[PDB]
RNA sequence: UGCCCGGUGCCGGAAGGUCAAGGGGAGGGGUGCAAGCCCCGAACCGAAGCCCCGGUGAACGGCGGCCGUAACUAUAACGGU
């Protein structure tokens, strides 16, 4: 079980520079999902929970 | 060649507590007609030892447990008890 866990951990990104999926450039009000990829402009509405947008389009 | 002198040992301590014989003799008893004779007997004085106060490990010896915590993981330098 631990062996399968370490397989996950070492295959689990790094939370680092250039390892990412979103911009919250709140200095020009975008939140971009670089993967499908959409561009909502109503930023502090995403933090409210409008994730449906990205999710529904990211399930392709 | 570390840390622990609380227990044991040894060392030191004219205080204090306890402490035997002995000293003392408040008081009581037996007997005698009596002087007397004889027997218990409190306070208090009275050593070492022990208690008590310290020291001492190349003296006898003894040198822990639980819980949480770091780059998604393991561990825990760190903390709590
Ligand atoms: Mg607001
Ligand atoms: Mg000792
Ligand atoms: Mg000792
Ligand atoms: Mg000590
Ligand atoms: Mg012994
Ligand atoms: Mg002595
Ligand atoms: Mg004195
Ligand atoms: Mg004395
Ligand atoms: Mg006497
Ligand atoms: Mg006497
Ligand atoms: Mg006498
Ligand atoms: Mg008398
Ligand atoms: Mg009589
Ligand atoms: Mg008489
Ligand atoms: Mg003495
Ligand atoms: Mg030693
Ligand atoms: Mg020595
Ligand atoms: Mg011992
Ligand atoms: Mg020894
Ligand atoms: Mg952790
Ligand atoms: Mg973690």
């Amino acid at each position: 079980k631990n062996a399968e866990k370490q397989a996950m951990e070492d295959n689990k990104s790094d939370i680092g520079w250039g390892s990412q999926i979103r911009s919250y450039v709140l200095d020009d009000s975008r939140i971009k999902d670089l993967r499908t990829g959409v561009e909502t402009r109503n930023t502090q509405a995403v933090l409210d929970g409008s994730l449906d947008q990205f999710i529904e389009a990211s399930l392709k």
